[PDB]
């Protein structure tokens, strides 16, 4: 079965955001268009190590009221991908929007690594 | 001077027609040069799918490395495998197309393919 860290790393990480077409690709590589038009995702633009090291930073409330969250001290890379007023599955269209803004994430496990993409500000 | 991305191109990347397929390819692609190559996986899928596999499911190498990368979708590879009657210089394949999850080690800046290990 897929861990909760692996699932982030497979939604939420992209160590490798570049053009208009990103999140089209990348969403479908992703599996996050499989089944349905997964609405919004977020993609990291930063090492693994970067990400896994907000498990020591700022802790925080997560949405859901758990205090397993952490903001990161640093802005990080990332690209919004929000599906289009009118994208229809099968035909799941993203606009792709860059940005560098702090995340949280809620962490759990041993290595304590992010496993929930909580939301950037 | 060939670069390992490079090797990786030529020998892995094809961006299977017939039971020919194989036989043109792994002599086109100088694989049966210096002796017929046992087993040989051809991906057809674009360079930027098979690169993305590199920030994809991290999972341990054959060899034992870390750097392998299991990519999250399946993609189309023809496995050729030689056959009884190949002798070299004259190399036979059989020709196995298979929609298969692909495993390749990266290496380097930028980060690339450098080694298929594996098709799951
Ligand atoms: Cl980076
Ligand atoms: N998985
Ligand atoms: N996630
Ligand atoms: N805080
Ligand atoms: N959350
Ligand atoms: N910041
Ligand atoms: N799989
Ligand atoms: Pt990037
Ligand atoms: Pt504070
Ligand atoms: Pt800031
Ligand atoms: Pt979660
Ligand atoms: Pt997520
Ligand atoms: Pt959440
Ligand atoms: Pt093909
Ligand atoms: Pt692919
Ligand atoms: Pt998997
Ligand atoms: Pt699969
Ligand atoms: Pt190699
Ligand atoms: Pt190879
Ligand atoms: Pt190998």
């Amino acid at each position: 079965k897929e861990t909760a860290a692996a699932k982030f790393e497979r939604q939420h990480m992209d160590s490798s955001a570049s053009s208009s077409n990103y999140c089209n690709q990348m969403m479908k590589s992703r599996n996050l268009t499989k089944d349905r038009c997964k609405p919004v995702n977020t993609f990291v633009h930063e090492s693994l190590a970067d990400v896994q090291a907000v498990c020591s930073q700022k802790n925080v409330a997560c949405k859901n009221g758990q205090t397993n969250c952490y903001q990161s001290y640093s802005t990080m890379s990332i690209t919004d991908c929000r599906e289009t007023g009118s994208s229809k599955y099968p035909n799941c269209a993203y606009k792709t929007t860059q940005a560098n803004k702090h995340i949280i994430v809620a962490c759990e496990g041993n290595p304590y690594v992010p496993v929930h993409f909580d939301a950037s500000v």
